[PDB]
């Protein structure tokens, strides 16, 4: 039935690549069928975009989001059809939380794809290119980064946007303020700090109004009871009922992703095995840093998929 030790996690912005899932698609016709279904909701051919580009559009968040949602749901449908063990819990990183809700049966794939295209649009409009920035800070203490953000802000916004693992925090906000934070980190000795290519300062106060727009978009859709609980990013908790799940998604947009917290919450609930259900191996890398005992495996490629399917055989 359900495997009590297994969770699935779904990747978000940053995990996309040209040709993602190409090799799995060659083996499994369901993959392109899932993209076609998602594409109807999104208003764009997500398979064509993800395989052929243009990469510039694929990397623009209003497109990346439905593309990655389609990708995670495609791998989910493959695993579930091929008799992989059913996970007892789900989570996902930012966009990935929506992928999790589709996997849980809360939203249809059509609606999920439509919703995250809108989510990306609202986010992009909140911070037109040039306005926002994000930066990863590696190997520092959380406290150092948090005090630096407060000191750098001035009249602008710079805040922790992702708690990704011990020694990985992403900060975000106004471009000038992120740059000031980077300067202060540099004068404090913290060198491993790289500005990300993303133009959108997700999970910062600059998304507050976009979050309200998101809330209105969500309320026009049909929400179903989850078949598998979803540990949500805003507070690393499962939320009960439509109103609470949606409120946690609204809050998610302008508050930090508690990725460390979500993984710790999974582990505290008896999870020992985690599949990364979608492209890349980013979450698997974070998980290995958060809790070295967890068996974290990507499913993005034929060999990794087959390896997981075999090692966790039911």
């Amino acid at each position: 039935m359900t495997e009590s030790t297994l969770a699935f996690v779904f990747p978000g912005q940053g995990s996309q690549s040209l040709g993602m899932l190409a090799e799995l698609s060659e083996l499994h016709p369901q993959i392109r069928e899932t993209f076609a279904e998602a594409s109807e909701g999104a208003g764009v051919d997500l398979w064509a975009l993800s395989q052929g580009g243009p990469e510039e559009m694929l990397n623009r968040t209003e497109y990346t989001q439905p593309a990655l949602l389609a990708a995670g749901v495609a791998v989910w449908r493959l695993w579930t059809a091929q008799r992989g063990q059913r996970p007892a819990l789900l989570a996902g990183h930012s966009l990935g939380e929506y992928t999790a809700l589709v996997a849980a049966g809360v939203l249809s794939l059509h609606d999920g794809a439509h919703l995250v295209r809108l989510r990306g649009q609202f986010m992009q409009a909140a911070a037109p290119a040039g306005v926002g920035a994000m930066a990863a800070v590696l190997g520092a203490e959380d406290a150092v980064v948090l005090e630096v953000c407060a000191e750098a802000a001035g009249s602008q916004v710079v805040v922790p946007a992702n708690f990704n693992s011990p020694g990985q925090i992403v900060i975000g906000g106004d471009a000038a303020a992120v740059d000031r934070a980077l300067a202060l980190l540099a004068e404090r000795g913290v060198r491993k700090a790289v500005k990300l290519a993303v133009s959108v300062p997700s999970h910062t106060p600059l998304m507050r109004d976009a979050a309200n727009q998101l809330g209105e978009a969500m309320a026009g859709l049909s929400w179903h009871a989850p078949q598998i609980p979803v540990v949500q990013n805003v507070d690393a908790r499962v939320h009960d009922g439509s109103a609470a799940i949606r409120q946690a998604l609204v809050e998610q947009l302008y508050l930090p992703v508690q990725w460390t917290g979500c993984v710790q919450a999974l582990a505290s609930q008896g999870i020992t095995r985690i599949a990364e259900c979608g492209p890349g191996k980013v979450l698997s890398g974070l998980i290995k840093r958060i809790d070295k005992s967890l068996d974290a495996r990507p499913l993005a490629t034929p060999a990794d998929y087959a390896g997981a399917l075999d090692a966790w055989a039911h």
